[PDB]
Formats: structure tokens, C-alpha cells, sequence
């Protein structure tokens, strides 16, 4: 029936059919998967770290199982085979129903088994899985082909077996050829998210926690909620392409609700989150989108999803990101007739930093050469389909402008290759392009280094160094495939009468004043008069201004070779009042060389140094033994913070925790003593954060070393 | 009455027409090029080492010049421009006539001279060349505008200016972004060529000598000989493409005439050469192809040509090399039914090693992603054009199998990716495919390291690791574009009943004996019988055999789970009698599994270790001072060597020299002392070679540090 299709879609790893026990000789008393987390199997499969009771193993690699019989296995007349099935509608044709046959010799990526030793009643087999196997939780049944009918085992929940990707197996589409890379990109459950701005790069630890109790199952849960076809779950392109779309909630849909309002009335403010665990568990339990996440939060969660299933993944930060670009390689900045920054239209904003992920895999859907790191960005933005995550887009294709190859490459290409165009919004409704900035746009792309907590400059992966031939070509190539530069930048724009002008912003602290030094370097043998303008705005990290806080203006003169340094002083009581969550200010320093009428423009942004939370541990750093932990946060502002949430986190040390303090008087210090009883050995981190209805985006971490 | 085209073709850099001296009174008195080898132009341009009087500069980078006039330059009403010309038929629109406009600012990308200092009568200019400028020797003039026409300087050879490629300039196609690479790949005039065979890698020094007196000019003559269009000489692609085709003399036209017969009667044996200088110089003087070279020699000479012009280049040795393929990805080995190697037609051999060049350049003719190193092989072979050099083929396209992108890619692809196919030529005229060896060809690809004389493995730039997924798809895309697998290994080869046969081989020196150990190992729980055969040939380094010095047979019995090792001693008496120039030896060890009918084939090659020449310097190692050199050669044979020639070279230390010895008694020792007076200091190197009739391909090198003259 259902003229649509013979058997209904097999899309729930949770739905299960029960295979018939009896459609005759030999019957299995017991099956012995050599589970145990210190045992050969999990260990050799690099799955020993999952807090999981069932056997977890990796596709394309063998494992041992011992089947116990009612009487010696007799190789002459006795015949049996293992079965692996998934979904409510297996179909051997589709990979959901898999019969492992007892064979002589195991060969290249082909399901198979070998009696590796047989004794009184027990055969120890070495079963191998196919490197293209589907990823999920399978059911195992041992069948015996009696001449009358096949009689198989019963539904035994204790034999459920998970099969994950295997970055270690050379035939797996997700194979990382380096061990160091595999520990970092797959095995590490802690990571670092780089934020702030290029000149003042800040960092913060995040608990990926892929091995934490219940994550594996919820990742499977995610795909089910996505009705993801089971035969697709063994393909990296689709897992990631589908997973990435569930991360951000489209009303009731995905995992996290996005929010960039400095309030966060009904959820946990994005800045609060210490890791993924907290979020995924809440999702599963609630079966509803978690309240409030933002760009680096979406990447943190998605990175858990990839590393848990076994796909090599990493979080990347782009400095000065052209998100919401619609494939335009030009961001507009509108100027006033005189030269001041116009604000009627200057709605487009660059992000101080933007976080997206990179997943490792091959691309057999593309020419050979585009495999490796694929950029996937769960933070939606309009693409060909309409406001969705973007990618996988091959980084290597991004780099050379082959934006015609799939998964939204152009929208991820324009994020790191746009030109700033400064235009004059004249009177007669006309516009004139003054100057163009081709270098602000994707200054630094960074990711946590394999070594430890340092940053790693991966900029050259997405782009070539400026002025070199290829760079001009890559850009001109992307333009052939749909990327657009609408404002013809006719010919040249400026010359600056070779008047140079920069300006450093002394990185201050919350509440402190700081100076903003402006600099003109007259390189010519002439005298020029300049009317430079200063516009300082309070902005969200996305670059959306909340209000302009200081708008000074300078007449300055540069005689032939007159290098003249002008200086402003930003006053604490001036910004302190309207500051937003990340404490970033943005400045616009435009200018007009009155002689030639060369508008000069530069902009930068700065973040106010908010200070660390202090975590200190007293006690015995030994697994299974109490350890006391102290989080100490000192209210830096001279104002009282109210309803202060402090969060302690640490994979292997504690389940994420929260506590509240009604208030914290100005300049006061609070203390939180919490005992943790670890279960993981080695290098671990405690992670902390603080959020109050006033200030937030404060963190702290400590690397403790534990043993047994 | 010249209807083909209006202006004849401008194809010689050596030809010059004369520019009219007339068609106001600011006449130039003289011109000052700051072209002393210590001066700032040659030094800032990295052309300080170049035994050349004239100014040598590089595209896209400014250099200082100074003109003196008869009466002070008045900017308000004086007009003049420096002009640079090439060939007998210059033309502005064809970039062979360059009127340098006196700008007020150096425009990035175009020609323009900026006035730097003006101090009375003299104007000191800062001239800037276009990074896409034609490479060659231009003529310089100063034109002074006059209401009644144009006033121009006379022909002045003193001012002839050379413009070359610029690896240091970012707008240049030839731009290498790492200083140390620019050093190795461009300024280094000494190089090492790797040879022998995969697991006994021999090395020898080769003198590129790109800076020696006269080479630069010889390079320009190579292009004139080819009648290469001047407008095209600023193109690394066209340059290497045209340059490469002149190395192998296709009858009269060309630098070298290759010969591989081991006799080399009427010329110089290819193993005697010490570097390129000797060859290129012999070529211009005679104006005819130089007698005898083989692949590594072709690669050496062409390396000089490249580096000397300014295009980064390096020599690459490929290990088991499938030359002369026809874009075919399979190599035929013909068995008998017994298992013996049939030589009825098993005419295709894999070269022990093959040398080719790599030029660093951009590939604006292909999609972005194909710039970098491009292989160019001046050893002809049949491509779509018909028995020519192959390349430039981009090494990324190759590693990726994107072999549809220009400059003979499938042919270079196949040199490094062939499969060995063992086929049985059944007596009824039928053939069976027994075994297929996918990992023999292109085992290792090496090149001299950036640091010093070491070896660097560049294997993974040509291929992905044999075994992974990306390695398969590459191969399959190669098949989508012209590479072919004639035979179809029809789902079979499999594990030949689980019997691993292998054979290690030691390696002695000429005159010594050695032995082989064939190790058959039964990995199954069964008794097995095997009939093995050993074919032991004497080969030319290109695999071409001259004779089978030994033929064996064994019958073995492999009990369940066991090992077995047949050892065989090669008496130095069989091979010594008929060894070839490079002391190469090849072994085939085939073997049939009686019960399963499974065929096990394995082949390896061996070069015999030859004792080196010893070089000894004595005296003061200083620029200008005399230095005594000693070449000591020990005839490792038991016959009297007749007509022995010893060669000495060392760019910057000596012009290459050769000396003869009518004969040399058994095991004896012969020595030569030649005094040398270096003119270049720092780390130098002497290189020597010996060739006789009976023996050749023996070398020697010595690094020396010449301190400077106070």
C-alpha cells in the first residue's frame, strides 16, 4: 500500500522492529562483547573515554566478541552469522540490515568475521565493519541457519553497539593522517574560543564534553528529530550538512534560540554558558530549543556534535567578519558632505569577530583537491535557499575563489574578503565613492593550537597575502561564480596627498579613562590643512551601534614632513553608562585634506578589559577523591551587581553548576566553595563565568592535574 | 610587397636598427649607471654575482641612474624621456620600445622614472620597470624634445642594460615568497644530482655556473636561435616552454645531442660532464649541438638556463621511472607458462631513475590553484605533439589527476603512476594477467635540500599515499582525461595463496662478489611447493638490458606456517665481463605455486659501488691567491685503463679543465695537481670526474671556503 513507496522511510535510530526468534541445531547461551573501558576493544577503538556502558567501536576496524554455545561449534555441520540492524525498517540493500558472515579471511572494508579461536562451546570472533558503515546505535542478533528455518537470538539491550566514524582508519572518509591532530580534533573535550578584536585578542575555555554521560545519545537524538534518513548517517557531508541546521532553532525546530538583545529576559544569557553539556542535556530533556545562544555558542555545540560522532572538528574565529553579506564583496560606509560619518545609511556593520566551524572530511562530490577542512557556519544568513547555516564549503575552494562548488561557498567567501567602501551621501541624491579599504575585512583567522591553549594563525588557508598575483586572481574568480562587487570602484579613489593618518587606541579597563592617539604623517614637501573628525560608538560585537558617545572634531596642519600627533582622552564617565555585554567601543576617524579634498578614513574598535574570575583548588587531586574549589569574583564596578549567577564547569571534574548572589556591593568580593569528586585523570580545567542583570562576560579557568 | 604583416618579426635580441639622432639645446653630456658589482643597483637587485660589465637589473624594481646635461634641467619648459629598446623592429604596443615617462611618483605596475635629486646640470633618476617586462638586453637612449623635433643620444654599448625575472618582487609571476628559497633556487650555482637506485641513492655535484663569464649571453642566444618572439620573452611559461625544446637537438637545432650507446665515439660521454658552463660555451662557439648528454645532463643545462634568467628552478630525480609511456598507466611484463621471464617482447623497461626540472611560476592560463612548481622534462617522449619535451605541467594538477590542463600532463603523470603488469604469453597466442604491481613505479622522488647537499623527499607533491581514498580518485580523474589502462586487471591478482616471496640483495664494489636471499614465507596452514626462477640482467640505467649474466631455478617446499630463504652468490666473474657504464644490474625473481597455480613476481635493481676521486686543495684559500689542487684517482680494476680523462670544475674557482692519461696500471694511483686562483669567495666546491673507455661515471667533489682578499 502507500503507493508512494514500498517500505516507509527508516529515519529514527530510536524506532525499532523486533526480528523473529524462530523463522534445527546449535544455540547461543551468551555473547561476549569485550566491552569494559580498559579492555582491548574500547581501548583499541579510542572510545574508552565515553561514559558509556554499551560497546562503542569505530567503523572500518575490528573488535572481538565471544559467543558461547550449548555444545561445541562443529565447523562441518554448524552454521551461524551475526546480524546488525537499525531503524524500524531495515533493508539489507540500504545498509540498515547487516548480516555478518563467518569467513576465512577478512578483507578491505567489507563486513566480515573470523573464528579466531574456538574452544569448549566458545568461538571468539574478530568482526570487522565497513568503513562506510552508518553511524548510530545498532542491535546485534546471532542467527543459526537450521535446515528448517533460521532461529535467532532475542532482543538483548545489553548488546547494543555504537559505531562511530573512525578518523584512524585509512579508508574512512574522515581519516586524519596525524595522531596529534586526532587527539586534538577528535579526542579533546575542552577547547578555547578566541574573541575580542584583532589588536586585543581575548580567550576563554569551553567544555566540549563529548564523552560526558548522555551526549552521544542526544547527538543521535538530534538526527532523529531532524528525521534524518538512516542511510545518510554514515556520510560526513550530510551529517554535518543536516546537523549544522538543527543547531539554530527556527521556531520549535533546532537546539538553540539566537538572541542579540542585551537583555535576555527568558533564558540563560549567551555569555553565561561554560560549555556544551549544559545545553545538550537541557535540549534533550526539554525537547525544546534552549534559550539564547550566539555565534560562538552555536559553534561550541556543533563542535561537540562532530567530535562525539567522530568527525574531526574545530572552532575558528574571523576578525572583522562580513556576515549577512548576501554575496556582496563590498560593505558600505556613508559619509556626510563635509566629511563626517553619515548615519542614515551606514546600517551595514562588520563583526569584531565571528565564530564558525571547520570539519574534516573528503569531498567525492567535488573535483579531487577540495577535501580536508570544510567550513560550516551554523549562524544563519541568507543564502541561495534562504537564511540558513552555510556549507560545508571547502576552505581550499574559498581560498582560490571556486565558489561554484557547493555548500554556499560564496557567502562564506565574502565573510572574509569584502572591501570597505566609503561613499559621500551628497545633496542632489548623488553618491561619490571616496576611498576603499581592502584590508580591514578578514584580518586574522585563528583557532586553538594543537599544542595547548595558544592561538594558531590559520589566515593563509582562507586567503593569499595581498598584492601577490594569485590573490587578485582568486578574487576575480569568485566574481565569475556569482560573488558581486556592485559599486564599480571606477578607477582609483584617493591619494591622500600622501598624507598618512593612523591612530592607536590605548586598551583600557572597565571604568578607566584612556587615550586615543591620532597620527598624521605628512610625507610630502607641502603644507596641508586637515579637518579630521572623531565619532565613537557603543556597539554590540556584531558592530550594531547602540549610540554615539563622543564626537570631537580637529583642524590640524601638517607642514612639509610635519609628523603631527593629536590626542584625545576618552572619559570613563562618558561610556560607562551605556556599555553593552562585550564592552566594545568603535571609532570612526575620517578626515579631509582641505587642499586636494582627499577624505581619509580609518576605524578600529576596542574592548574594555573586564577581569578574570579566580578559581583555586585545595585538596587531593586524585580521581574519586574530594577536591575543594573556590571561585572568587570581585565586583570591579563601583556600582552594585544584582542577581549574580556564577557558573562552575569542568569535564571530568564536575557537572556544570550555577549559584546566585542577590547582590555584590560595589568593589565587593564573594566566594563560592564547591567540592568536586573527579572521575577523569590527567590534564583538566575548571571553567567559570559570571552573569548578572548588570555586567557579564566574565570568565576564569584553572588547569588541575589529576591521577589514580 | 609584404602582405603577410606590416612590420617584420622582431625575433633576435642580438639585432639592432639605429635610432635617429634627430627626429632643445638640453643635450646630454653623459649617462651614469651605478653598475659596479659593489654598487647599490647590482646589490639591491641581486645581480652582483654575474661576471658582467653591463648594468643588470630586474623587472618591477627601481634602479638609480644619472644624466648630465649641457645646461641645467629647467622643469618649466624642458622635456625628455629615457627610452629602452630591443631588436631591429621595436614597437611601443608590443613592449619592445619603452619610452620612460618622467613622472612625479613611481606608479606601481608601470614604467616611470622619478626625479630624485636635481643639483645643477645633473638629474639623478630613480627608474622603475614593469613587472611584466620582456627579459633581455635592451639599449638605452635619452630623448630631448625640441619644437622642431626630437633630440636623441647615440648608440652607446656602455649603457646596454639587462633586465631579468624578479623572484623578489611581488608583482612578478616568478615571485618566490621565501628568501632562503630564492637563494637555493636562483642564486645557488652549485647543485647535486641524485642517482643510482631507490635504496642505494648515489649523489654527485653539478656546476650550474649561471653567473660565470658568458653564460647569460649564451642563454639569450638560445632564444635567438629558436627565433623566439621578443614580446614573449617576459613569459616564464613561454620561456620554459621554448627553452626546454632547445635542449635536445632535434637534428642540428638544439644545445645537446643525446646518446645512450655506452660507446660515445664521436663526442664526450654524458657521464664526463661536470656542469653546464662547458656545454653552453661549446654550443655558442660552434653553433651546433654539443655531443652527448642524457637525462640528468639535459636537466643540468636547462637548470642553468632557468636560474640564469631568474626563474626559480630545481632538478628532480624520479625513482622507478616509466618513461616513454604513451599516457599509458600500465607497464607490460611477459612471462612464459613455466614462470620464466619471456623477453620475446617485454620491451618496456622502467628507468632506474629519471631527472627532470621544476620551475617556479604562476599559471595564469589555468584555474587558480595551479601555480607553484611545474615539471618540464626536456628528455623528449611522444606526447600529443610528437616526440618533444613535456611541460610545463603543473605538479598540483598532476597529484590531483587533473591531467586535461595544458602542457603534456598525462605523460608526466604516467612517469610517476604506472602499474607493473605481469602477463603470461600462452603458446596458443593468448595472454593471462597473473600479478599486478601498483607500488613499483615512482617509489621515491627526491631533490637537493634547501639547507645543503642533502636529499629531500618530494614524493608527496606528485602523489597521495598509495593506499588512501584520495589516491584512488586522483587516478580515476586521470582516466577521465586521456591516461589509459589498456589491460583490465579483471578483479584478480588477490593474495597468491598467502605466500610472501621477497629477496634482499647486498651490494659490493666492482670486482667483488655478492649474494641474494630469496625469502619465501608460507603464511597459511598448508604444505606448498614452488618452482622459482632468477633472471639476472646487466642493464643501462634506463632499464634497457644488454645481457643475462645468470639464470637459476629452485623448487621449494613450504610446510604449514614457515619460512624459507634461498641464498645465491653472484660470482664477480659473470657480471664483471660485461657491465655497462653505470654498473647497473637487474634481477627478476618469478615463482609459481604448483598447487594453486599462483604466480609470485618480484624485481629489483642494483648498482655497484665505485670508489670516488679524491680532491685535495693546498696553499692559501683566498680570492686572488694561488691554490693548489690535487685530484687522485685509483683505478679499481685489474686491467690497464687506456685514454683516461680527468675533469676539474668549480664555478668561481676555475674554468672547467680536463686532462688525459694514456693508460693506468691495475689498482694503481694517478694524480693531478692544477693551480687555481679563485675570484669568488665564501663556500665554493671543486668537482671532478673521470671517464675512460673501460670505466666511467666515477666522481669526486670537495667543499672549500675561500676567504676574501683584504
Amino acid at each position: 500500500f502507500g503507493g508512494r513507496r514500498a517500505v516507509p522511510p527508516n529515519n529514527s535510530n530510536a524506532a525499532e522492529d523486533d526480528l523473529p526468534t524462530v523463522e534445527e541445531f546449535l544455540n547461543v547461551t551468551s555473547v561476549h562483547l569485550f566491552k569494559e573501558r580498559w579492555d582491548t576493544n574500547k581501548v583499541d577503538h579510542h572510545t574508552d573515554k565515553y561514559e558509556n556502558n554499551k560497546l562503542i567501536v569505530r567503523r572500518g576496524q575490528s573488535f572481538y566478541v565471544q559467543i558461547d554455545f550449548s555444545r561445541p561449534y562443529d565447523p562441518r555441520r554448524d552454521l551461524f552469522r551475526v546480524e546488525y540492524v537499525i531503524g524500524r525498517y531495515p533493508q539489507e540493500n540500504k545498509g540498515t540490515y547487516i548480516p555478518v558472515p563467518i569467513v576465512s579471511e577478512l578483507q578491505s572494508g567489507k563486513w566480515g568475521a573470523k573464528i579466531v579461536m574456538r574452544e569448549d562451546r566458545s568461538v571468539r570472533l574478530s568482526i570487522q565493519s565497513s568503513p562506510k558503515c552508518i553511524v548510530g546505535k545498532f542491535r546485534m542478533y546471532v542467527a543459526v541457519w537450521t535446515p528448517y528455518g533460521v532461529l535467532r537470538t532475542s532482543r538483548n539491550p545489553e548488546t547494543d553497539t555504537y559505531i562511530l566514524f573512525n578518523p584512524w582508519c585509512e579508508d574512512d572518509a574522515v581519516y586524519l593522517d596525524n595522531e596529534k591532530e586526532r587527539e586534538e580534533y577528535v579526542l579533546n573535550d575542552i577547547g578555547v574560543i578566541f574573541y575580542g578584536e584583532v589588536n586585543d585578542i581575548k580567550t576563554r575555555s569551553w567544555s566540549y564534553g563529548q564523552f560526558e554521560d548522555g551526549i552521544l545519545d542526544t547527538c543521535l537524538y538530534v538526527m532523529d528529530r531532524a528525521q534524518m534518513d538512516l542511510s545518510g548517517r554514515g556520510n560526513p557531508i550530510k551529517v554535518s550538512r543536516v546537523g549544522s541546521a538543527m543547531v539554530n532553532a527556527k521556531d520549535d525546530e533546532g537546539v538553540l534560540v539566537g538572541s542579540w538583545d542585551n537583555i535576555y529576559a527568558y533564558g540563560v544569557p549567551p555569555s553565561a554558558w561554560t560549555g556544551s553539556v549544559d545545553i545538550l542535556l537541557e535540549y534533550r530533556s526539554s525537547e525544546n530549543p534552549v534559550r539564547y545562544g550566539q555565534c560562538w555558542v552555536f559553534a561550541g555545540v556543533f563542535n561537540t556534535f562532530l567530535r562525539c560522532l567522530g568527525i574531526p572538528a574545530r572552532i575558528v574565529t574571523n576578525y572583522f567578519s562580513a556576515h549577512d553579506n548576501d554575496a556582496n564583496l563590498q560593505m558600505d560606509i556613508f559619509l556626510e558632505e563635509d566629511g563626517n560619518v553619515n548615519s542614515k545609511l551606514t546600517k551595514d556593520s562588520v563583526w569584531n569577530y565571528h565564530c564558525w566551524n571547520e570539519a574534516w572530511m573528503t569531498r567525492p562530490d567535488l573535483p579531487v583537491g577540495f577535501g580536508g577542512w570544510q567550513a560550516v557556519d551554523s549562524t544563519p544568513q541568507e543564502n541561495s535557499d534562504g537564511m540558513y547555516r552555510c556549507g560545508p564549503a571547502s576552505v581550499q575552494a574559498i581560498k582560490h575563489g571556486h565558489v561554484c562548488f557547493q555548500f554556499d561557498a560564496p557567502f562564506v567567501f565574502a565573510e572574509v574578503n569584502s572591501d570597505l567602501i566609503y561613499i559621500t551621501a551628497k545633496k542632489d541624491g548623488t553618491h561619490v565613492v571616496e576611498n576603499v579599504d581592502a584590508t580591514h575585512i578578514g584580518k586574522l583567522i585563528v583557532t586553538k593550537q594543537i599544542g595547548g591553549d595558544g592561538m594558531m594563525d590559520i589566515t593563509d588557508t582562507y586567503k593569499f597575502q595581498e598584492g601577490q598575483e594569485e590573490e587578485r586572481l582568486a578574487l576575480e574568480t569568485a566574481l565569475m561564480y556569482g560573488a558581486k562587487k556592485p559599486l564599480n570602484t571606477e578607477g582609483v579613489m584617493k591619494s591622500r596627498s600622501n598624507v598618512d593618518m593612523d591612530f592607536e587606541v590605548e586598551n583600557a579597563v572597565l571604568g578607566k579613562d584612556f587615550k586615543l592617539s591620532i597620527t598624521f604623517r605628512n610625507n610630502s614637501h607641502n603644507r596641508y590643512t586637515i579637518t579630521a573628525y572623531l565619532s565613537a560608538n557603543i556597539t554590540f560585537y556584531t558592530g550594531v551601534p547602540k549610540a554615539e558617545f563622543k564626537k570631537e572634531t580637529f583642524d590640524v596642519t601638517l607642514e612639509p614632513l610635519s609628523f603631527k600627533k593629536e590626542a584625545v582622552l576618552i572619559q570613563a564617565g562618558e561610556y560607562m553608562g551605556q556599555l553593552l555585554e562585550q564592552a566594545s567601543l568603535h571609532f570612526f576617524v575620517t578626515a579631509r585634506i582641505n587642499e586636494t579634498r582627499d577624505v581619509l578614513a580609518k576605524q578600529k574598535s576596542t574592548v574594555l578589559t573586564i577581569p578574570e574570575i579566580i578559581i583555586k583548588v585545595r585538596g587531593t587531586q586524585v580521581v574519586g577523591s574530594d577536591m575543594t574549589v573556590t571561585v572568587e569574583f570581585t565586583n570591579p564596578l563601583k556600582e552594585t551587581l544584582r542577581n549574580v549567577w556564577v557558573h562552575l564547569d569542568g569535564p571530568g571534574v564536575t557537572r556544570p553548576m550555577k549559584k546566585m548572589f542577590r547582590e555584590i556591593r560595589p568593589n565587593s568580593t564573594v566566594q563560592w566553595e564547591e567540592v568536586c569528586r573527579p572521575w577523569v585523570s590527567g590534564h583538566r580545567k575548571l571553567i567559570a563565568s559570571m552573569s548578572s542583570d548588570s555586567l557579564r562576560h566574565v570568565y576564569g579557568e584553572l588547569d588541575v592535574q589529576i591521577q589514580r
